[PDB]
């Protein structure tokens, strides 16, 4: 089965934006979130990775707009950002999205996260936001502002709890067009039976072909942000590339 592509729509104040390594001063803007989402759908997206960046950064919410976007889309939505308790989880799922991602909550409230995993199964994936410094793989929460512990210990815990799916980002590569971290992706995929979704750094069609070589090891999909918005390549080119 080919690598699934998930065009990203990261939302700040109703707008589709990109950042370089999550920094405030690096923001590029690409029109309304709804137009971005419908545009990728028109180009053939099977999935949209829809993120509330304001919620992720704890500075506000785009929930009502995101609910409208999910409602308007025919294709499947992976919704993320600020899902950290029973209210926010239920509100996300009530949009009718295909699944959600929790990130910070896996680091800060492992007990809640385990119970959510146990009751929601395939509708909840966990985002692992990784920073590697001197070979030390650390997780980051709260818009990458906090340390969330050792990647490998947390990965094993979530795997033992029956976590359905992992979304793995190298925060150093995110929004850089510097290429994906194939070693990190393989490392995670080899240490869980759960499918892995690659996120961050894709810069070319060759980058997608490289990720596609990991599909047999557990890398089921790839989230693509900047490369699409910055027009490095088109979605149909990308869809064709993961098959060639
Ligand atoms: N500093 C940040 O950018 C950031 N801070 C938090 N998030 C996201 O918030 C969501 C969970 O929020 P919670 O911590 O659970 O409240 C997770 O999906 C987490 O990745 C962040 N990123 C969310 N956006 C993910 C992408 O970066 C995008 O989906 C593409 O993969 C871009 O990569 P590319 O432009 O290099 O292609």
């Amino acid at each position: 089965m080919p690598l699934i592509l998930l065009p990203a729509v990261d939302v700040v104040e109703g707008r589709a934006v990109r950042l370089v390594q999550g920094k405030a001063g690096s923001q590029t803007e690409y029109g309304s979130a709804v137009d971005a989402a419908l545009g990728w759908q028109r180009d053939g997206a099977e999935w949209i990775h829809l993120v509330d960046l304001d919620a992720a950064f704890g500075r506000g919410s785009n929930h009502e707009l995101l609910a409208e976007v999910v409602g308007k889309l025919d294709v499947q939505v992976e919704l993320s950002g600020g899902i950290r308790d029973d209210e926010s989880l239920a509100a996300a799922l009530a949009t009718g999205c295909a699944r959600v991602n929790v990130g910070t909550a896996a680091l800060e409230n492992p007990q809640w996260c385990a119970r959510v995993i146990g009751e929601h199964g395939d509708q909840v994936a966990v985002g692992l936001d990784v920073q590697i410094i001197d070979g030390e793989h650390r997780l980051r929460g709260r818009g990458w502002e906090t340390d969330g512990g050792d990647l490998w210990d947390v990965l094993e815990r979530l795997d033992s709890e029956g976590c359905s799916r992992f979304v793995v980002t190298d925060i150093t590569k995110d929004g850089t067009l510097g290429g994906p971290n194939l070693d990190l992706l393989a490392g995670v995929a080899d240490r869980t039976d759960a499918p892995v979704i690659a996120s961050g750094g894709v810069s070319s069609l060759d980058d997608l072909r490289a990720i596609a070589t990991l599909t047999h090891r557990g890398v089921e999909g790839a989230i693509v942000g900047k490369a699409l918005y910055a027009r490095r390549f088109t979605l149909p080119q990308a869809l064709a590339a993961v098959r060639d």
